[PDB]
């Protein structure tokens, strides 16, 4: 018997309630990124860079 | 019996219950980027970069 | 017995109940992007980059 | 203007989410009354006895 | 201008989020009354007697 | 101007979240009255007697 890698659980969400009562929500943008807003969100990456709510600005780069 | 990589549970979402009033909601955009409203959102990325809310900015990449 | 990737369950979404009552909403762009309203999304990529509410800007590369 | 009797909202349920994962449920009755789930129930009663999950036993008037 | 008995709300439930996992669940009865499980009810009741989750016993009037 | 009466809120229930994980749940009853999960109830009673999560005994008025 190995069992390597078993059982296991990662990278998960569950049994979640949410109640929201918002009267307004105004989101304004005119210069980079705006990330509003992220429930119950799950992810796994293997051999890579692993964002959730990466508001990021500008890249860049010149000669 | 090897069980190698068995019963796993990953990038998993369950079980999730939700309510939102809202009387209003704008969101205005004249620049970059704009992300809203996310839920309950799974994902698994094997050799590669993983992104699930990312809002970037605007690659200038010049000579 | 081997088992070896077995059983598994990655990149998943069940059993979810949204409830949403919105009066208004209005969503105005005149530059880049604006992505809203993501429910219950599942994804799995193999050798390769994986986005799932990802907003970006203009990739400008010039000469 | 009167307005008597207006505008008004009574017996009201609304904006509801639920979520329920049940592996087993037995319900054995051999005697008088069982009652189980009951959701999201309105009612409104006039010159009457109003009962809503009333499990009542067993009226045994005699002579 | 009155407005007599106006914009009222009464016996109301709104906006509710619930989650839940029960792995096993049984109810024996074999006496009188069992009431279980009651979620976001609402009444109103006007000369009368209002009862919700009333587990009543056996009313035994005799001679 | 009376507004007698008015913009009025009375026997309400709202914005509720509420997570419940439970393995095993076993009621056994054989007597008398067994109440048991109640949530998110209202009510308004007028000119009456109102109960919500009464368990009574068993009324015995003989001769």
């Amino acid at each position: 018997v190995l069992y390597v890698g078993s059982k296991t659980k990662e990278g998960v969400v569950h049994g979640v309630a949410t109640v929201a009562e918002k009267t307004k929500e105004q989101v304004t943008n005119v210069g980079g990124a705006v990330v509003t807003g992220v429930t119950a969100v799950a992810q796994k990456t293997v051999e890579g860079a692993g964002s959730i709510a990466a508001a990021t600005g500008f890249v860049k780069k010149d000669q």
